């Protein structure tokens, strides 16, 4: 019983947080289903560390100090399910497994609830901060069972992003599975915000015609100010970075973005349960039609654009435009994402602090933004704040970069530029300030071939048939979503 | 053993399917659960036909012919499987059960399985047409155990809407879920379609500033050129309609759109398999948003548009470039149904056949297009048609609808009106014709945070990892997608 806490999956997330709890004292014993590897890491990377190697899981478990804490940092799915079926025989009582892997939260729910009824405290924690996140401090958003929590809080703060005042970016979020819920949606806020800023460098490119280096610039200036944030930055340095030979890297890398999981799953969720999470669903809809690279070059050469646009305007105003259309869809993307949330605490009773998930994401965090402070500011003022845009602080930056926003969308249009982000964020904020939308036309509809009935606005909540067609039955259909 | 067939369910579309078969010479026994319901109906709906009723099951089932024939048009969900088990064992094997409703496909799948293993021959099929189309003639899309066809075929193509030279709407789908999942399609098609129409009456509403029944003329006046379809003919009905009170019904129908799955069930499955149905993402998120109705009531008053905006154009001229807009997207929406199809024959190794499918939809459906003929033909001409917009009709269309369709959203835009489907469906457009999409951006974000490696042009399938920050280590994640 000499290791602190034990840890598995030696990819590039277990590595660098077991190099991290290693920096701040820890002793940690490694393992990892391929067991080669647990050698060829203490051989290398820790090669002067404290990190002790096991070859097997009962070796591992035999030295670990009681509570036994384990940490899972593998592939999310199965393997997870794996590594429990064969570290819970050889546990004891309050022993604590730990899965900071990107999990679905419903099965993160199911582990919970299982290990619980056998005696063992289950943690499913997101982590944030990727590479260097994991490395030197990450965001931390745990849940699960909460009598682990004081066993692990320790090492969990100790080991998180600080930020100002040296406070931790790491709480207990929630019961069963909402660390991984947040931890979704903070991937979701990502997806959209990446997807954004495409369209940014799309119309930089081909609206304004833009050097690689002058776009660099363009994003490092406006990292400065209200779009101060860690993917902000990145993209700056990713423009910038030049291969080998001189040329810029950018250029050459394959058009057909990945994913995992997360930002399908929390699109899914919004779906089932009908939160207008609009951008999320682009964003991860984009990266599929990146995918049909092929079918692209195909339609490329049949389907042709605006045939006759030329950009006669003011460059710098434009540039401008752009910045402040980008600023507003961020607002959105966050603004959607917390909406999400509050139907997540409302569907399964989890008591989220909204201000405390905000400021859990100002360090080691993909999503790292000036304003985070502002949203915890506005969910402190009015803890029921039904909507991001509701605050004024939102609500007057978004209304400060209406018209850019909608110049910089028209002429994208124009252009023949696709704003899938841009373009759904602006229809969300043009529909949810509607009072009045066509959608009683979709009412009518559904009754006339349907009978599925309708309500009037001056009493809701009786529903009526009406025989649209004067030929039509009594009987109907009964008036009930699913 | 007097019935040709039963029918479980004695709402809308029960009760007009039933008179239908009757009306064509077949003996129809008629079953609910509420039974009062049953005697109800052949009391005054069915008072003068051929049917009977049962008071249960095992009488409904006694009256059969066999093998028997058994309809279920329930709610979807536990009910079928409910009426499932307390069928089978008053069944034979050979016998023969139908679910009708809309159930989802999975479902579908795991019954018909389920049954076969116990001699029990199940079809799931979609119904389309609502209310006139079940009381007359219906679009049919059955699927399931192939061997139950020939014992359904007769009636089923025989109260099956007809076209033209008398071809019946109503042909074999494939295995399994496969009727249910074309009919989940249609249902896509048909949301996406619905809501594009809903926003060419918000542009006439609040931009050209037309009034009901003018804009109930400009629907007509469409419907007999491209847009020649069901649901343009409707709405200009539904425009006209006036209440008992000679006032519009209209404008006092309550603005909160409701839905029972299918539409949702459709922009999930696109996400599961990557398939990037937008239009149907934007559909289903619409209704969602329309739900927030008090939500959006308190928003109106804090959230402004754009404050200075007037329409200073032709108004005929600009009610064209909304039709040519409503076309070109409504080409879209049908296009993205079939990437749909396409993706599920390869996920599930169904044989279908797509301008059957089309064919399928000419009569007694709510999709019901002038150009369904034109998609036959186009899958004709190339049967691995890879998409709708590479063929010479629908690629010519969009071309010619092109600037109208950039005019419309963008005029849409300036005047502050939600157009989601309209701009998701221009986005796709744009996004689908480009060689070159900043996807490359997102991979370079996702290698540069997460070490997720990405691929170079010239040598894709070989996926790097590089030292973006000139700190990182060499241990990358492994390139993998979920
Ligand atoms: N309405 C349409 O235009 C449309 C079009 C095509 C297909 N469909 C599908 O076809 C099916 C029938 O639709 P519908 O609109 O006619 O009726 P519905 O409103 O969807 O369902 C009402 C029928 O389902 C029965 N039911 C509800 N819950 C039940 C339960 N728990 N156990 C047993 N029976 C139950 C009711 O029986 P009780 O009388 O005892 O309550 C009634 O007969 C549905 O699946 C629907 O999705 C609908
Ligand atoms: N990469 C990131 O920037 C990022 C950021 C935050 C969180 N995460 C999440 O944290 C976890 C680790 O991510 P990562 O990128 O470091 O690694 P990864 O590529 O997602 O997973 C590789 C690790 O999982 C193990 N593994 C894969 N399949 C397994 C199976 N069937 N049974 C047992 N182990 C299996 C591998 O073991 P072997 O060596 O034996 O193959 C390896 O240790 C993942 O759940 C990921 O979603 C990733
Ligand atoms: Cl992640
Ligand atoms: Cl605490
Ligand atoms: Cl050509
Ligand atoms: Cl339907
Ligand atoms: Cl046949
Ligand atoms: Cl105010």
């Amino acid at each position: 019983a000499q290791a602190d806490i034990a840890l598995i999956g030696l990819a590039v997330m277990g590595q660098n947080l077991i190099l991290n709890m290693n920096d701040h004292g820890f002793v940690v014993c490694a393992f990892n289903r391929t067991v080669s590897k647990v050698d060829d890491f203490l051989a290398n990377e820790a090669k002067g560390t404290k990190v002790v190697g096991a070859q097997s899981l009962k070796e591992m478990v035999s030295k670990l100090k009681k509570p036994r804490r384990i940490i899972l940092l593998v592939k999310a799915g199965q393997a997870v399910d794996d590594f429990i079926e064969k570290l819970v025989p050889l546990l004891d009582t309050g022993d604590i497994i730990i899965d900071g892997g990107n999990s679905e939260y419903r099965d993160t729910t199911r582990r919970c609830r299982d290990l619980k009824a056998k005696g063992i405290l289950f943690v499913g924690s997101g982590v944030s901060g990727g590479e260097e996140g994991a490395r030197y401090g990450p965001s931390l958003m745990p849940g699960g069972n909460k009598e682990a929590w004081p066993h692990i809080k320790t090492i969990f703060q100790g080991i998180a992003a600080k930020v100002g005042t040296g406070e931790p970016c790491c709480d207990w979020v929630g019961d069963e599975g909402a660390g991984h819920f947040v931890k979704m949606v903070h991937n979701g806020i990502e997806y959209g915000d990446m997807q954004l800023i495409c369209e940014a460098y799309h119309l930089m490119k081909d609206v304004l015609g833009m050097a690689q280096d002058e776009m660099a610039q363009a994003f490092e200036d406006w990292n400065k100010t209200e779009l101060d944030s860690f993917l902000i930055e990145i993209t700056a340095n990713i423009l910038k970075f030049q291969d080998t030979d001189g040329k810029h890297l950018l250029p050459k890398i394959r058009d057909s973005a990945g994913q995992k999981g997360t930002g399908k799953w929390t699109a899914i969720s919004a779906l089932e349960y009908g939160v207008p999470v609009t951008l999320i669903g682009e964003a991860v809809f984009a990266r599929c039609l990146s995918s049909l690279k092929d079918e692209r070059i195909q339609a490329s050469k049949k389907l042709k654009g605006p045939q006759k646009f030329q950009f006669d305007g003011d460059k710098k105003s434009f540039l401008e435009d752009i910045r402040k259309a980008l600023y507003a869809s961020k607002i959105i993307s966050y603004a959607q994402g917390f909406m999400l949330l509050r139907q997540a605490a409302t569907e399964f009773g989890w008591t989220l602090n909204y201000g405390g998930i905000a400021l859990m994401w100002r360090g080691g965090c993909i999503i790292r933004s000036v304003f985070l402070g502002k949203i915890k500011d506005a969910f402190d003022r009015n803890p029921e704040l039904q909507n991001l845009l509701l605050d004024d602080f939102f609500k007057s930056a978004v209304e400060n970069c209406q018209d850019s926003w909608r110049r910089a969308v028209s002429t994208g249009v124009q252009a023949g530029i696709p704003m899938p982000c841009f373009t759904t964020a602006l229809s969300f904020y043009d529909g949810y300030r509607h009072e009045m939308l066509p959608a009683s036309l979709i009412q009518a509809q559904r009754d006339y071939f349907g009978a599925h009935t309708y309500e009037l606005l001056a009493k809701p909540g009786q529903f009526i048939h009406t025989n649209w067609t004067g030929h039509g039955g009594t009987v109907s259909s009964s008036s009930y979503n699913a």
